[PDB]
């Protein structure tokens, strides 16, 4: 069985799941990107409206009842920078300390909030503090989640190639400001914080340059959006503060390049978390050089033990080979399977409706990986797969579980799993097509219907662990 008051939930992005019914949000650079008439008609988006999406922003109430009704006690929210500050915060100045070009230290104090305090929607603020209290007044566990790629329109505008919503050192005194402001009123009702969902794959869509160089300066500007904001946000919170990562089992093409498992880890993950947790930016300081661009402390304690936890998000493995001087992700496993079948892997397994081979090893694999490096708590904040007819999720759920299961008894400190997700959502690019929910949305009419998997959550809640008559769904391989 699982650890006493083990943390069953789910997780929600604001940008996937608020809009629907009514309070339309077009102030984000995403909402733009979705409706490009350029973007839809070089298939870069879908081309479907997230305005006609869940409507969490009002049904919030009824899909939190489903949650309860299937034994969730968890949930993992996301609030929208663009309906806090709809308009610019750069006219409250900051005091803020940098160097050969690392920002060391940005001085949030009250006097900064309250300024901040006439610029913020006062009702997008009410309708959050409903919709957490929703969650507290159940007893449930409550994760606020500061950003999830939508940006607002003053910080990018993708009008004036990519959607460009990486940071840059405006976008991180803005956004420190932003994460002070949430702490300040939030900081006794969030259980624990997460400073930004998945910011990896941010900074490696965000702009054309592919490059590694580019990709770690890129990742760099997120770092110590993260630090600087850490650092404002434990000024009025006591509460764990994190970050959510994207995460895949990366192995080699057939084990056969282990050190090329460790470059890929290192270049897209563990140099991230070991700046934030140790301070180690050599990885930056070595592609600024190639780049003649200026560069600081190879050790910096502005940024080092600022991760009190980890989101670990994971689907599928990613399996690289190693091209010249790089890496490629194998089409046809992983999350690149959806080139050479959408039915079964190279490994003859099973396929997500959007293309990720189900490989429930892998957050065991994944798990351990993290706490084998680090030994911090830790959580799946993000977890499941696009199936609408819930034809594999039964078996994707149970099977995932017990590999997470094999990860607490060996040791990892992980206290929640955080299912993607309670009902289907805007997949960003590719529209309301990919149905990650336990409960299906009919976009149409609204109304929630509940899967046969998400009974096998009512009954995995029910005893805090997986029964004997459930161990079918279990296995691995299907």
């Amino acid at each position: 069985m699982f650890p006493k008051n083990f943390k069953f939930g789910f997780s929600e992005a604001g940008f996937q799941f608020e809009m629907g019914v009514s309070d339309i949000d077009t102030n984000t650079d995403w909402y733009k990107w979705s409706h490009d008439s350029e973007n839809i008609k070089n298939h870069i988006v879908s081309g479907d409206r997230p305005e006609e999406g869940v409507g969490y922003w009002d049904l919030y109430p009824k899909d939190h009842d489903l949650a309860e009704y299937i034994g969730m006690n968890a949930a993992r929210i996301g609030i929208e920078w663009s309906r806090i500050f709809p308009v610019s915060t750069e006219r409250v100045t900051v005091e803020v300390i940098e160097e050969n070009g690392d920002i060391l230290e940005i001085k949030i104090t009250e006097k900064t909030i309250k300024e901040l305090d006439l610029l913020s929607d006062k009702n997008a603020m009410q309708h959050y503090t409903n919709i957490f209290n929703d969650i507290k007044k159940r007893g449930w566990f409550l994760v606020i989640n500061l950003f999830h790629w939508s940006l607002p329109l003053w910080i990018n505008d993708p009008s004036n190639n990519a959607l460009g919503n990486c940071m840059n050192r405006s976008s991180v005194i803005e956004f420190v400001k932003y994460a002070a402001y949430i702490s300040y009123y939030f900081g006794s009702i969030a259980d624990r914080f997460a400073t930004m969902n998945e910011p990896n794959e941010v900074f490696k869509t965000c702009s054309e340059d592919k490059r590694v160089e580019s990709y770690h300066i890129r990742m760099k500007w997120f770092v110590e959006a993260h630090a600087r904001s850490y650092d404002a946000m434990k000024q009025f919170t006591n509460r764990q503060i994190g970050v959510i990562y994207a995460n895949g089992d990366v192995q080699s093409f057939e084990n056969k390049d282990p050190k090329l498992k460790e470059e890929v880890e290192y270049e897209q993950r563990y140099s991230f978390f070991d700046a934030l947790i140790h301070g180690d930016v050599h990885w930056y300081v070595g592609a600024c050089r190639k780049t003649n661009h200026v560069h600081g402390k190879s050790i910096r304690p502005d940024l080092s033990n600022r991760i009190d936890w980890i989101g670990v998000n994971y689907y599928s493995r990613n399996v690289v080979k190693r091209k010249e001087d790089g890496y490629e992700n194998v089409r046809g496993l992983g999350y690149d399977t959806g080139w050479v079948s959408y039915e079964k892997s190279l490994d003859g397994r099973s396929v997500s409706e959007t293309g990720w081979e189900i490989y429930p090893e892998g957050i065991y694999n994944i798990v351990m990986s993290y706490h084998k490096r680090y030994e911090l708590p830790m959580m799946i904040t993000e977890n499941g797969m696009a199936d609408d007819n819930d034809r594999f999720r039964p078996r994707y759920l149970v099977s995932h579980l017990k590999n997470l299961e094999r990860a607490i008894n060996d040791g990892a400190k992980v206290d929640g799993y955080l299912h993607w997700a309670l009902t289907d959502n805007f997949e960003w690019g590719s529209g309301f097509s990919k149905k990650f929910g336990l409960i299906k949305v009919d976009y149409k009419t609204k109304k929630r219907y509940l899967r046969p998997s998400a009974l096998i959550m009512k009954e995995i809640t029910k005893h805090n662990g997986i029964p004997e008559e459930l161990e079918w769904l279990g296995e691995d391989k299907f």
